């Protein structure tokens, strides 16, 4: 229930990850969503709990996605705290970022704003020609959903992102994943989720 080193895993109904590429992680497994993380001298890492979905479906077959969370999140430097995923056919890597600590992601310039869940997001899109991806060395896009203030508690309605991406024509493949992260990069910082609960289905 304490990791350190690379794991993936299922508990609870949550898929649960810890990644570094080098450097200390720790991450306890709460129930359910939750989970706490600490990382120090990492190149990068993530911590996450979420779903990994169980079919081929589109979002509107999946019916709604949501998290209701909460995280104490105190980053010491390069770290952003998401709801991260990706869809197939098309291959897209998706985020809807609510806090960072010393950089804004993902830099470039927005393409528009979506106003939900009581605040304003900031939309980017990308293109990443022949990078690792869920489906090896390929060809996809990075949509982005990144409040304009911070915050770190809340709910995240992926579904009301999903809808504007697509209203401003950013088409959504079939569902793959969909998580709560806490990302770093060359820094250390700490993260409690003292809450987070997953909405999967439904209106």
């Amino acid at each position: 229930t304490t990791l350190y080193e690379n794991k993936t895993g299922t508990e609870d109904g949550y898929d649960y990850e810890l990644w570094k590429d080098s450097g200390n992680t720790s991450m306890i497994l709460n129930g359910g969503g939750t989970f706490s993380c600490q990382w120090s001298n990492i190149n990068n890492c993530l911590f996450r709990k979420g779903k990994k979905f169980g079919g081929n479906q589109s979002y509107q077959q999946i019916g709604n996605i949501s998290f209701d969370y909460g995280c104490d999140y105190h980053p010491n430097g390069n770290s952003y705290l998401c709801v991260y995923g990706w869809t197939t056919s098309p291959l897209v890597e998706f985020y809807i970022v609510d806090s960072w600590g010393s950089w804004r992601p993902p830099g470039g310039s927005p393409k528009g704003q979506i106003y939900v869940d009581g605040g304003t997001y900031d939309v980017y899109e990308t293109t990443r020609v022949n990078q690792p991806s869920i489906q090896g060395n390929t060809t996809f896009q990075q949509y982005f959903s990144v409040r304009t203030e911070r915050r770190t508690s809340g709910t995240i309605n992926v579904t009301e992102h999903f809808k504007a991406w697509e209203r401003m024509g950013m088409r959504m493949g079939n569902i793959y994943e969909a998580a709560l992260n806490v990302e770093g990069y060359q820094s250390s910082g700490s993260a409690n989720v003292y809450k987070n609960n997953m909405t999967i289905g439904g209106s």
